[PDB]
């Protein structure tokens, strides 16, 4: 027992990937681990996809990481737009002047370039009720293009659900990559598969409170975060 | 993706029907675009129809829209009033003199071939309360008028009201007019089917309070406008 | 359309009855029009029933209206008494001795008959918490005594109220009489059924406040009055 | 209506009990008349109870009515040296030396029997903090005592105080007596269920503000008086 | 009541404790009663304490009371010498020769005897912001030493102030000695609690006015008093 | 019977092994005697292992007993992990850096044999849906290990449930041993087969609640418990 807690204790990864923009989330989870769920949610028109797309470029662009973003809703080109706004803490999506300017300018390619030009983030879209075929491309995602993050935007709150949510959790699990599923609340194993979850509360000054975590059992208000409308990212506050 | 994303930034109409009356309303939601439900709310008297009829007013004569408007309370005469009214800088209703003075001069005629001679003005009123009766007349006044904005005046705040906003959506989205729908504040799918919300406020200095947009996510109070008693317009503040 | 509106505009009612005492109310309201529920309000012992009297005087006097009064309070001698001694520039109850003199000297048989002699005005006391007791004689007023405009004088700030105050609109709006209605501010409906609010308040001048007016919109203090403790009526001030 | 207003006419009691000492008093209230609370305010040491006292003397022995007076502080030994030093217009609290010699002198029986021998005066003390202790007392001073008027002297500035005004004022209003009550001012009912208020004012020049009177709507200053310290009268003032 | 009023009247002590060196304080008050709280005010070094110490010396010398000293401020051997001095109509303070005079020449030792050696003057110093200590002092001072009069020296202008008025005023009343007290002006319960207020204006030519003296209600300027700088007696004055 | 009840009554064990961390569980327990299941259950990563490994340290560690730990879900090593945290109040699997410096520092081998250098606790993990299997290894860590208390964790909510804790109750009953099974809460012989049921609720304060007690049968909340998010240890509550 001895050696075996030692090889134990040296080799067990406590700390995982570091959340951004928040002083607080870090302290109350330690990051975001392999295996693991993540949840995060809260109203419509919230902040949710936001925030987990500026987690989703840090980790991506300076933690060296390679993210998939799966996306439900939305299309790529939509996403990718807002990637890249982010990245040049810019909101191309509320200037027709900007995006127009950025065509001729040439910046737009040089933009598109400096962010997808590695092999960094891979965007899917074009996702019907159908949980194995999605399964299907997470998997894909993972063992060939090699992400280690997997963002599933989004799923509304059960069978179904239950299913999908269980077979998220498997998926995570035995890969070991990292899966952040936002969900919409406007439940059952969302609350019981999920390893961590994160909600979003407001009413620019947007409240982080711990759901749960069950790594570090460190529940509770993590921070606040102000919403910049210039920018479009969500800022650490002094509140 | 790149070819995929350009044409999606060179094709994106960020920017809808700009508001007129009061400077801010702008900056917080980029105007009324397509597609899109637009909610006007405050109390009874508050001056709900006034912002609005001006709106249609601009959007009609000076954009070169036509702009149709479907009445539940009052009637076509009643709103054909106001417009005209409006139009000339006037208040018919508040002066039986200018009433009566309008007819023999010949001005009404004048008035009403001006303002009404195009087509551009569509107004529809006697509207029970059957919404697809009343979903069949929109579709109408949209695909048979050509309406590029439409203004439902009005509803007071759940099937019923739920099926209704659930409708107008689907009928907005489907295709791409411009609703505006006035509600009385005396609620559910009110505020999950609108795109965005528009709030009165008074005590003729009136506070422009945006509820919501989801387009821009800026929400908070746009700015104020004075109501001239005279000429019955609303007017931009410096407040 | 053209010649719907033209009818319209040369049918519309926008001035009523004319108030009377105070320069500006007329100006902020555009007088009593049929069909329309006044409310007036303010303190006990601010001064109501002598404004209301005094309207229903020149009403039924100057604008050869009938005046129905009914009073849930005071007797019909009492208010017959105010309402002769108004007529006559003189405060009968503030001295026995006029009181006494006008029986004898044979003004009182002449001051009576000609205020009363015709059927211009129509006192009714004796009003128990039964609105459809009350209901029923109010219509009999109107239909029966063909009153042009009936003061119901008066009634303390829900059900009850709420109620009451939807059957006096009801009833106001169905007929098309002026419904006067004098209440006592020590409410819900009371607000929402008004359509024209009429607020005196005090420290002899009364500073008569406009708190709503449907039809016009235009809220706020009208003018000011001076009472005259020896004639009893409320006089246009120079304030 | 026409007999109905008449006998009305020839049978209202509009002039009460006169005042006396302050030219004015009875300008703006036209006395105290039967049914009615009448209450007598100020500061502490201010003057009230000499003033109602002094009106008690009057009323009693003048105008030949029966007073009964009801304290809640001093006893009726106390009261009853008040109202004899000032039916001889002196003061005997202020002297020692008059009040031994009015024993020996049989000034004293001589004083007493001139104002108590009749049964024109009622006092009566020992009064708990039981409104129905104190309400049956009253009742009987009517009923049993035929007093015209009772002097309740004093109160301090709610259920209680609110309970006992409703119930001093049903009183009043039930048997027709004149209640005048003395209170101190250092509120809610009391300027409610107040029909007449007179206010004292000093700085012994006093000021004597009519602050309600239901039945002539008459507010103001009614006039000055001057304390005679030596009689203990307080006299009409040229001021 | 006429025996009932009789015994009142041969019992009633009107007259208290006679002032001294004022002609014209005892005309407006009738001196100190027993049960009574006397308040001497005014600003500092203006005479109160020489004021008080001079009342108390005769109070205790020529009308036999006794009377206790209770100094907040200054030492028993300082408020002594003031005494003692005064006594001699000679200032102790304000002359080393005199003092060192006094005690060589046995002067001293026979002028203590001749004040103190009775029983009559208690001097107690040594008076925390404890008025519940304060009170079983003055208690002691009453029942124990069986003081006439007890001067408190002094207190500065409130819970504490309230409380403590209210518990001098409690203690003054239920022993029926009188209490005078010594307040600096630079309030509440003050003015409320004090039966009489006597305050020294000043600018050797004292005004002595009479703010309040709920016995007499008599206010106003008793009169004027002149400081003897030689003796450190304040005389009556022919102002 | 009478010696038949006295050495009754002097050799019965009515107070068992004491619980630590929450005042007021052994008040309504007495403890856990031998013989008796211990059944500790809560939802999920609500603290049932924490409670019962804070339980295990003492009984080892304080009341020389000998503990047997048979983990069902987690491994030997992370077990081992926490009860050397514990020991030293120190949270290791939320620090990777304590956890690496430990082993350099030489404060690892150190803590193991401070902790498990005796043979005091004997933890097994590798428990397949065999209850045969399971019953043969736990009486082997009674007779074999002579443990004192063996701890199940955990279970989860028939026939095979039933026949376990049918099991494990004849195994606890008939060697004599203390029992304590851990299972979640998301039963039949449950509630039947286990002497003592606590369930801890929360939402760091835990509230202790005694479901069931037999040899006591006092039953209800015991207390309060408080979560310390830095040394892992659950601590007593002053709620
Ligand atoms: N009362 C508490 N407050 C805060 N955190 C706690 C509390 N109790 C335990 N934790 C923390 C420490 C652990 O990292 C985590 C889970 O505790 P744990 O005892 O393993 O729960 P559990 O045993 O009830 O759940 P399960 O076996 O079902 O996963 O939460
Ligand atoms: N904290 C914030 N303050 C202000 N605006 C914000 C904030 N977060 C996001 N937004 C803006 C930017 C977007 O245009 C818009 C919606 O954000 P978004 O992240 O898409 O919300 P969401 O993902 O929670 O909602 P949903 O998917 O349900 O529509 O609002
Ligand atoms: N800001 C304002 N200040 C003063 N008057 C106003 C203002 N807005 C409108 N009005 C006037 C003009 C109209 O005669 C009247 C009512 O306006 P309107 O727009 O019809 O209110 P609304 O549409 O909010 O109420 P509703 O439909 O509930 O009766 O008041
Ligand atoms: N503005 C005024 N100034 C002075 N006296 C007035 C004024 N208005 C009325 N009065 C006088 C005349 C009446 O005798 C008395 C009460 O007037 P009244 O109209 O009966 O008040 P009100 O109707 O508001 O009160 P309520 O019904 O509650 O008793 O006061
Ligand atoms: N009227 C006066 N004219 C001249 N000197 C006076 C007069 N009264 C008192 N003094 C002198 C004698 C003392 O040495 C000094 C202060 O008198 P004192 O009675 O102690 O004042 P005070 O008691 O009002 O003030 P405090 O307590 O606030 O210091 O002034
Ligand atoms: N106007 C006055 N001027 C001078 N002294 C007056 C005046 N009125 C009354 N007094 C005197 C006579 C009394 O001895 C004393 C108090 O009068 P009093 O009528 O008892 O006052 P009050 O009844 O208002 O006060 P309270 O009941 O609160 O003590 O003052």
């Amino acid at each position: 027992m001895r050696e075996r807690i030692r090889e134990h204790l040296s080799s067990e990864e406590s700390v995982g990937l570091l959340f951004s923009g928040c002083t607080g989330i870090n302290d109350k989870t330690l990051g975001a681990r392999g295996g693991e769920v993540i949840m995060v949610t809260s109203g419509s028109g919230m902040g949710k996809s936001t925030f987990v797309r500026q987690q989703a470029l840090q980790w991506g662009t300076a933690m060296g990481k390679k993210v998939g973003l799966a996306m439900l809703e939305e299309s790529v080109e939509e996403t990718a737009e807002d990637l890249i706004g982010l990245h040049n803490r810019v909101r191309l999506r509320q200037s027709d002047s900007l995006k127009r300017e950025i065509i001729e300018n040439g910046k737009f390619d040089q933009w598109f370039d400096e962010l997808f030009g590695n092999d960094t983030f891979h965007l899917y879209d074009s996702f019907e009720a159908e949980t194995d075929r999605l399964l299907a491309k997470l998997a894909y995602m993972r063992s060939g293009l090699g992400c280690d993050v997997i963002i599933l935007d989004h799923i509304s709150i059960r069978k179904m659900i239950d299913n999908l949510m269980t077979k998220l959790k498997g998926f995570a699990k035995s890969t070991g990559v990292v899966l952040v599923v936002i969900c919409h609340l406007k439940s059952g194993a969302l609350r019981q598969l999920s390893d961590t979850i994160i909600a979003l509360e407001r009413n620019n000054l947007v409240l982080v409170r711990i759901l749960k975590c069950r790594f570090t059992g460190d529940t509770g208000i993590a921070g606040y975060m102000e919403y910049n409308k210039e920018t479009g990212w969500l800022e650490p506050s002094s509140y």
